[PDB]
């Protein structure tokens, strides 16, 4: 059955940095448009916001199509979640990285695996490049989600 | 830099039943439909193919828009591959459950991870329920994907 809330695994799943795809429609083309990102935060049971660089081209699909789906692990399972009212947001926090934030109001959590089986394992993703200043620009990236 | 065929990594890591999310769209919602599936196989360096139940929703939505992404781990990425030209086939071996057998031509594969992080580990799927019958029944789909 599908919930329209977020259970407080699933909050507790999205509010610790995961690797989730946030899945955007572009009127241009005929498929959907993927990112995985680490770079949300749920805000409570109803609210999901997210960081992205300013400059992505998901600036003007969000605007012209105020609507987006993440799938996540939570539980032993994989969930979509699909949010519309989706609006940009400011801080007032010092920015680290030219990015824009974003808020949407959760419409509906779905459990999305196939019948009879179970995640053992979500996965796991390190830094290459730079690991000690990346992770803290995580940190910073998330206090300011979090604000 | 985005690909128009599979590496050898990701055809691997495509015929081993790897969990995957099919994305598809819908005119009728404003989101994309999305599930995760393992009946999934890259016949070459261009073609997927995969099985699905065939009373699925999703029987609808891709004759009506003939178009999917995939999105899945390889390397110690996550990619996604968008398919056009998706037709329903059919198989002259018997059928184990009722399925609708789907094949798509690939027109782009996209590294689409975040900048300075790689996966260590994939996401690893168990059977909860009726485990060597299930195990049993993947084979016999990898088989007729295959075929």
């Amino acid at each position: 059955k599908v919930e329209h809330r977020l259970s407080e695994q699933q909050m507790k799943a999205l509010t610790d940095l995961p690797l989730v795809f946030l899945i955007t429609h572009d009127q241009s083309k005929s498929w959907p448009i993927t990112h995985a990102i680490s770079w949300v935060y749920a805000k409570d049971e109803t609210t999901i916001r997210f960081a992205i660089e300013a400059d992505s081209l998901l600036v003007k699909t969000l605007a012209d199509h105020p609507v987006f789906t993440l799938i996540f692990f939570a539980d032993q399972s994989t969930y979509s979640l699909t949010c519309t009212d989706v609006a940009a947001w400011e801080t007032t926090a010092r920015l680290p990285l030219k990015v824009a934030l974003y808020e949407g109001q959760i419409k509906e959590v779905r459990d999305i695996l196939f019948y009879g089986a179970a995640v053992s394992d979500r996965p796991r993703v390190y830094k290459t490049y730079d690991e000690a200043a990346a992770m803290q620009l995580d940190q910073q990236i998330q206090d300011i989600l979090k604000g």
